[PDB]
């Protein structure tokens, strides 16, 4: 409801840009004292079509009725005048994605625990509230403190269909997909999960480059398949051929990604199964 006023805006610097939209971070000081608020503005390009500005007025709705401790913060809304729709205004996450702080930060395994157990809070909340993410990775994972993160990032997502378990692109995360989603196109609760143990490796590889899901799978692939890729990946996945152990993640983890890899969507835990499992795991090594 909370609207903002483009004449206290000022653009600090860009935070992040896909296909269709742009976040960036703004000052919003109605004075020009101290008393100046930080915001991230995400914006949808004035280009976009009628399918992505009807997709843009659903994600602001899904913002506004998500409220959790470990979800981005929605501020407000302000007329985007030049893109001839609204902006989304959200609280300024301070430390970045863990996709661009993991690589500079060495963390802990219990540090890295705690933030894999706040993204299954986060994404059990948002299942009961009938919600799919379709996007889950490190780079949609925000940072506001060496002990809080929060979903920071909505593009994807989706209500789940009243008499239905599932939602039926260039720009899709194949690399952090089911295999139900790739072949069937259905995405369940369950299609999340499987998004959840990529972020959870992602995690355990501090978020390195040359480890990361694209790089991998790419490597078992390999670059001269035509538009095959997408086929390619979804019979790997289907002979059982999963992401690494990464260096230093103990068995018990590994295990856990492997359980949210289950081919079958029905073997995978729920977000609501894995959040006691997390808390242990954590306090193990947390001691
Ligand atoms: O950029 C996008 N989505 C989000 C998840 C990305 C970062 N975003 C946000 N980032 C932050 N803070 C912050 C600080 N540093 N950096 C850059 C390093 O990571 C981002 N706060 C709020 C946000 F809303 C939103 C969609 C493709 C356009």
């Amino acid at each position: 409801p909370t609207v903002f006023h483009k004449r206290y805006l000022k653009k600090i610097r860009d935070l992040g840009e896909g296909h269709f939209g742009k976040v960036s971070l703004y000052c919003y000081d109605p004075t020009n004292d101290g008393t100046g608020e930080m915001v991230a503005v995400k914006a949808l390009k004035a280009d976009a079509g009628p399918q992505h500005r009807s997709g843009w007025k659903q994600e602001i709705d899904i913002l506004r009725t998500l409220y959790h401790e470990h979800i981005i913060k929605y501020k407000g809304c302000c007329e985007d005048a030049g893109a001839a729709s609204l902006q989304l205004v959200m609280e300024y996450v301070p430390l970045g994605s863990l996709r661009d702080y993991l690589p500079r930060h060495s963390i802990g395994l219990a540090q890295l625990l705690l933030f894999a157990q706040q993204i299954c809070e986060g994404m059990a909340y948002l299942h009961s509230q009938h919600y799919i993410h379709r996007d889950l990775a490190a780079r949609n994972v925000l940072l506001d403190n060496d002990r809080l993160v929060k979903i920071g990032d909505f593009g994807l997502a989706k209500a789940v269909p009243e008499g239905h378990e599932y939602y039926r692109d260039g720009d899709s995360p194949v690399f952090w997909y089911a295999p139900e989603c790739l072949k069937e196109y259905k995405f369940y609760y369950a299609s999340d999960v499987w998004s959840f143990g990529v972020t959870l490796y992602e995690l355990l590889t501090h978020c390195d480059s040359s480890q990361s899901p694209p790089t991998k799978f790419l490597e078992l692939i390999g670059i001269a398949q035509g538009q095959m890729t997408v086929l390619r990946l979804t019979e790997l996945l289907e002979r059982g051929e999963r992401l690494p152990r990464p260096d230093k993640c103990p068995a018990e983890v590994y295990h856990l990604m492997k359980n949210c890899w289950e081919t079958e969507a029905s073997f995978r835990p729920t977000f609501e199964n894995l959040i006691p499992i997390l808390k242990t795991v954590h306090e193990k090594y947390q001691g």
